[PDB]
């Protein structure tokens, strides 16, 4: 009825895109177990402060499909303040039938290391039934016993090839360049030194390393450190070798002609696990400081927020961009009425469609608190530009905008308003018929933006929950069409 701003919250609750009920969720390690045929997500827990040298456990939530989660509570405890472990960092977990345990590799990181010691070290807990987790109190692999880093050591990542050997990956340096460095075992104990398996491009870093293969491709997908990206990019080869040879001696042989970049700075840490049918990616969200949308960090947001899982979409040419999981999909299943609560600028109106010139916008009604938003937008040129904006009330001053610029080859996240300004961006494949396929699924102040099976764009926007949303041009001429959203909660 009203199309005011209205000072909506997060604590009626996340559903899809999951948190904890204290604290925040970290690097995720998902896990595709294979004798209760679901989804293990172990996570670094955060909180909001972490004590001091002793923080980021190990939690867990299990999930069948990425959209209904189970709250495994804590896993894999920190260790005491003088201890390897006392803060935890990411690792990667797998299942040994041999002897019928999960293994679960992490990082170790000791809290105020001297010259002799390490500062992060990979270590390792086992268990039956992923409920009771015991350390091995043993097992301590250090980089410089083999050549590489005794301080950045760490986000281990293990994988089981058809010939029944274990590999595990290790983030690491070799002469202070980036390698992922190779480790090999047959029985997930006694490990030997591969040497490298790829170096790292000129002076980037590849946290959460993760390889994979999906048809007729091989993947390494990776979370760069770098502050001027912070984005989960990947590359991809026809064999494990052609794989290892895009970052050698620096090629830089990118996957596609976005440098293999996913997603943009709001979804961090990502990496993935398979039920055989499809291949889902995890990641974080991260908050925003004083909840303020236009507050996206100098150097680099906030670590940790809400898990968010995404479909990986593999094209014919091996390239891959991500999509909605199914059953996320499935989730909103209330049809709410869509009506246009305020017009201005040059526009037209033609039934169910809209026709928007530069600098006009249409506000829709009031979403609700968990939506999916769908629509198509058509552009008169391939240089033309519009806006998909929520947060928007016919009295708010400022708002937050998915700008689509097409003659720019990406979306952009920006403020809008009063104190507007860009904040990051992301770069997809411009449709040459200029057809523009839009959905959107929210969760409270969590959502990612999908265009045509090309962008996914990840975005925490607070508040955009219970307040009206719009759709904008501001370049060129844009025609809207087949506007509809369904919610979560279902209303009589
Ligand atoms: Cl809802
Ligand atoms: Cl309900
Ligand atoms: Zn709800």
């Amino acid at each position: 009825g009203t199309a005011t701003y209205f000072q909506s919250s997060d604590e009626h609750g996340f559903s899809m895109y999951y948190k904890p009920q204290v604290g925040f969720v970290g690097d995720p390690m998902p896990f595709y177990d294979p004798v209760a045929k679901d989804f293990k997500v172990m996570y670094l827990q955060d909180y909001r402060p972490n004590p001091e040298a002793t923080y980021h456990p190990i939690f867990g939530v299990a999930t069948k499909d990425g959209a209904t989660y189970e709250s495994l509570g804590e896993l894999i405890s920190c260790g005491g303040r003088d201890e390897q472990d006392a803060a935890i960092g990411t690792g990667g977990t797998i299942y040994n039938p041999a002897d019928k345990l999960y293994y679960t590799f992490y990082t170790g990181n000791k809290f105020k290391p001297s010259s002799d010691q390490n500062a992060q070290v990979v270590m390792v807990a086992t268990s039956p039934d992923f409920k009771t987790w015991t350390k091995n109190r043993t097992f301590y692999l250090k980089g410089d016993t083999y050549g590489y880093d005794k301080n950045d050591f760490r986000d281990p990542f293990l994988f089981q090839t058809e010939d029944g050997v274990y590999h595990m990956l290790i983030a690491t340096r070799k002469n202070g360049k980036g390698h992922i460095a190779e480790f090999t075992s047959a029985d997930l104990k006694e490990w030997e030194s591969a040497g490298t398996f790829m170096t790292m491009m000129w002076d980037r870093f590849y946290e959460c390393p993760d390889v994979f293969k999906m048809g007729d491709w091989w993947y390494l997908i990776y979370s760069e450190q770098a502050s001027f990206m912070r984005k989960v990019q990947y590359f991809k080869g026809r064999t494990l070798e052609d794989l290892k040879a895009t970052t050698a001696n620096d090629a830089g042989i990118w996957p596609d002609n976005r440098e293999g970049m996913l997603d943009s700075r709001a979804f961090y840490a990502g990496k993935t696990a398979s039920d055989g049918t499809n291949r889902y990616i995890w990641g974080w969200c991260p908050t925003r400081a004083g909840n303020d949308n236009g507050n996206v960090g100098d150097v680099e947001p906030e670590w940790a927020g809400n898990l968010v899982a995404q479909r990986l979409i593999q094209h014919e040419d091996g390239t891959l961009t991500l999509g909605v999981p199914d059953a996320i999909d499935r989730k909103y299943t209330s049809a709410q009425e869509v009506k246009v609560m305020a017009k201005d600028g040059n526009m037209i109106e033609s039934g169910k469609t809209y026709t928007l010139g530069e600098g006009a916008s249409v506000i829709f009604n009031r979403l609700k608190v968990h939506n999916k938003i769908s629509f198509t937008v058509k552009t008169a040129s391939n240089t033309d530009r519009f806006g998909i904006s929520f947060v928007r009330g016919t009295d708010s001053a400022s708002w937050y905008s998915i700008h689509v610029n097409a003659d720019e080859g990406k979306a952009n996240f920006e403020k809008d308003g009063d104190d507007a300004k860009y904040l990051f961006d992301n770069k997809f494949n411009i449709p040459a018929d200029n057809e523009y396929r839009v959905t959107i699924y929210s969760d409270q102040s969590v959502c990612v933006t999908y265009i045509n099976d090309q962008l996914s764009f990840t975005n925490r926007i607070y508040q955009m929950q219970k307040n009206p949303w719009s759709l904008c041009c501001y370049k060129g001429e844009i025609t809207v069409s087949d506007v509809q959203v369904s919610t979560y909660h279902h209303h009589h």
